[PDB]
């Protein structure tokens, strides 16, 4: 009784985005978001292009770009339209909701002029997802609550976990879904993205954890499995986003039924 | 017993940049940390400039800045450096550790280059600040961790805000202190900078909640009011800022005896 990615586009509480998304996952046979973690726009550009086709989404973190430009981001957004995938800046905003409005909006880097996506952290209350809203509505643009996290020590778990699902849910005109570790709602309308992936077992020295997409997909019902390092740091990127794309289209099909 | 701002800075396990802090404050008779929230780098040096004797810090959001150079921020450092005050770069660093250093060192903005003090929150476990030291800790630069929020539905609360002081503890080589709505810790090398101040009850239209500066630092204990709204809407934002170091001041004098 779970819906295919192609059903869910469907349903009647979608938010658009979530129904672009699900679409073209469905479309291309790829839950896989590469986390873009690179510091040259040539690098990002040169990966976007060549691993579009393999992804259902380009995580950014803009900020760490030494050259960014805006011009930077029209060549990235005309690789997504022609490869088919969403933007999703990874910029974790956890201010108050005045302060989140000129960040989302403004600065040099204008995030929701071309991010399909952004994320933002519950902590400080349902007043970040409103000040996002409120730029971030009238663009068309979702947002993604960070409802848990894969790095060792952390403090989203349990009612903290709840708060989140209960704020997208009083939200869903703007919160598409979940940064989280597992299915953390049951509402088939929330997509569930998954950071912390990796085919085999292990973590980093800065607090990283990482599980397998099959457990991620398979076992713990997320929807899309957010890789950085076991592609980027691999040398032959186009592969080792193929094989990761395999691995999490499988789980999800598996999953299926 | 409780120890003036200028025997804080000669404690044995003080932060040098602590030590700087507290020195100024002490001689400068403020406990002031303006919240320069603006759009315009004009706007922003002016208020520097003018502001600079009555303030013991200038908290920046500078990725709302429309026009951010390098150069604006050296401009920044020479009015810091003449008027004597801390720039304290409210970043909120919430992301994995690996993400953090390139964050904190790198991208368009530089942080660690011109920032004498950030901030992160703790939901992410201790890898933020491991992140973050990585590059501070070099760099002779000093980090605040969000205990408490100002914001309605605030989640740092109870176990949350004990989470943060313990990491303070364990990290003192580089956490100088926190961003609270009162004293959360007891060892007075740390500090406690409190926003959400202003001199008349209220809030906004987007979660943020205010009280007195008498309140915050006579009564809860902090240290350090933020004060962004009530200084910067102001028309002469020069005597309000006046006014507001006098409030904190004496809130602080009648603290001690
Ligand atoms: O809870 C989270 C939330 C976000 N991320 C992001 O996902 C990417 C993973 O990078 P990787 O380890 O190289 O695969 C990084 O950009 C970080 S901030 C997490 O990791 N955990
Ligand atoms: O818990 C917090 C942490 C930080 N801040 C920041 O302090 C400034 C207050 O701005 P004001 O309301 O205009 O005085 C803003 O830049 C926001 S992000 C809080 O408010 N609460």
């Amino acid at each position: 009784m779970e819906l295919s990615f192609g059903a869910r586009a469907e349903l009647p509480r979608i938010h658009p985005v979530a129904s672009k998304l699900l679409r073209l996952m469905q479309k291309k046979e790829t839950n896989l978001c590469l986390s873009a973690d690179v510091s040259l726009a040539r690098e990002l550009l040169q990966l976007a292009d060549a691993l579009g086709p393999s992804i259902c989404m380009l995580k950014t973190h803009v900020d760490i770009l030494n050259d960014f430009t805006l011009d930077v981001m029209k060549e990235l957004i005309t690789l997504a339209k022609c490869h088919e995938f969403l933007i999703f800046e990874d910029r974790k905003f956890a201010d108050i909701g005045n302060t989140v409005k000129k960040q989302y909006e403004g600065g040099i880097f204008k995030i929701a002029s071309w991010a399909d996506l952004v994320n933002a952290h519950v902590v400080p209350g349902s007043g970040v997802v409103k000040g996002l809203q409120e730029v971030g509505l009238p663009l068309h643009r979702g947002c993604l609550l960070i409802a848990e996290m894969s790095s060792t020590g952390s403090l989203a778990t349990g009612d903290y976990t709840r708060a989140a699902v209960r704020m997208a849910e009083e939200h869903s005109e703007f919160v598409v879904g979940f940064i989280s570790g597992s299915r953390v709602s049951m509402k088939p309308e929330f997509l569930h993205l998954t950071p912390g992936v990796q085919l085999e077992a292990g973590g980093d020295n800065l607090g990283q954890q990482y599980n397998s997409p099959q457990e991620v997909i398979g076992k713990r019902g997320s929807d899309i499995i957010i890789v950085g390092r076991g592609i980027i740091s691999a040398a032959d990127r186009l592969e080792a986003a193929e094989m990761y794309r395999k691995a999490a289209w499988e789980a999800y099909l598996s999953r299926l039924g």
